[PDB]
């Protein structure tokens, strides 16, 4: 078995992430996983996914994380990991994403990792 | 916070090691972490600590584990982390070591990580 499994994903990520979509008061959300939960590291207003995923990429206090971007046309969905990122917590933040794509609904999947603001450049 | 946290013991770790002490069926345990739970990976019959290491050094399916050893006099606790290890799965051992600890009682808790057969030399 491995050794970290069963992280769930509370409350307060549907509530915030249905804010988003339906009451429109943000257009990010940015989630990490603390004490074997996965919560809300912060939100925000959207300008251009470029220019999130770049201020991610200067703020060192997210090595991974699950990110939504209301783009309007679709709210993409991304697990963030810097290259510079520790491979386990890499392991156990893919393990979790199933987690919380059961709880959120509507989102388009983006089909690989992205590591910093050249990987959104689609 | 820290990413993982709240890893329980389940009952089976103390009734195995109860049994050890008291009804001395068996003269070690190795317990490791398994879906965010201590459990029981082995237990058998107690030759000698340095014996055991041995053992638990050759057996790749263990990177990282709490050991305890029936010495007679003593029942030795120590966490083992071979040196080829994960960091981050050593920071996720270190800091449920409580947890165990706080399960089972009447152990001699070793000053030191061991992490090859070398270090149980004293």
């Amino acid at each position: 078995g491995s050794m970290i499994s069963g992280i769930r994903v509370n409350d307060n990520c549907v509530t915030e992430f249905n804010n988003m979509k339906i009451r429109k008061t943000c257009g990010w959300i940015i989630f990490v996983i603390q004490n074997c939960e996965i919560i809300i590291h912060s939100k925000g207003a959207s300008t251009t996914l470029t220019e999130l995923v770049q201020s991610i990429d200067k703020n060192n206090e997210i090595q991974c994380a699950y990110v939504v971007f209301d783009a309007v046309s679709k709210i993409h969905f991304f697990m963030y990991a810097r290259e510079s990122s520790n491979s386990r917590d890499r392991m156990t933040y893919a393990s979790s994403k199933q987690a919380i794509l059961k709880k959120i609904e509507g989102v388009n999947v983006l089909t690989s990792v992205i590591e910093s603001a050249q990987d959104v450049a689609d």
